[PDB]
């Protein structure tokens, strides 16, 4: 129930001065009609550039993720849902491990991701945080939100 705009504003609070964020998006997910335009409106509202790399199958996850880094110098990974491809354990573990190795936190759609090393997720608005990863990534939670841990 936390909307993409609400999510991005929270990211903005968590990483002041963030300029560019990368999304890996399942081409085949539902509400693609709803969500991609929400992402553009959230980008506009926050001033954070949202670069979307779409993926249709597992073999596309590694090269599309690396495009976000090669071509767009993104500062974090943001995953919006997990109904299909992004619900596959292989896709999830690849993304978290590679984001982490690259130095960037992952903002995720469910707590399963946090258990595997993602940084933050949401519930309705309350943050849910993997404090060990936040601490290592230099991310301070605002006292005002101080959250499920």
């Amino acid at each position: 129930e936390v909307t993409p705009i609400q999510q991005l504003f929270l990211i903005k609070e968590l990483k002041p001065g963030i300029a560019r964020i990368g999304v890996i998006w399942d081409k085949n997910a539902a509400n693609r009609d709803e969500v991609l335009p929400q992402l553009q409106r959230a980008s506009a509202a926050t001033g954070i550039k949202v670069v979307v790399a779409e993926v249709a199958s597992l073999q596309e996850v590694a090269p599309q993720f690396r495009t976000l880094l090669r071509d767009h110098q993104v500062e974090a990974l943001w995953v919006l849902e997990e109904s299909g491809l992004l619900g596959q354990a292989a896709a999830r573990s690849f993304l978290i491990k590679n984001a982490t190795q690259a130095g960037m936190p992952v903002f995720a759609p469910s707590e399963t991701w946090l258990k595997e090393g993602a940084c933050v997720t949401w519930r309705k608005i309350r943050l849910v945080v993997n404090k060990a990863v936040a601490e290592a990534m230099g991310i301070t939670i605002p006292a005002k939100y101080q959250t499920a841990f």
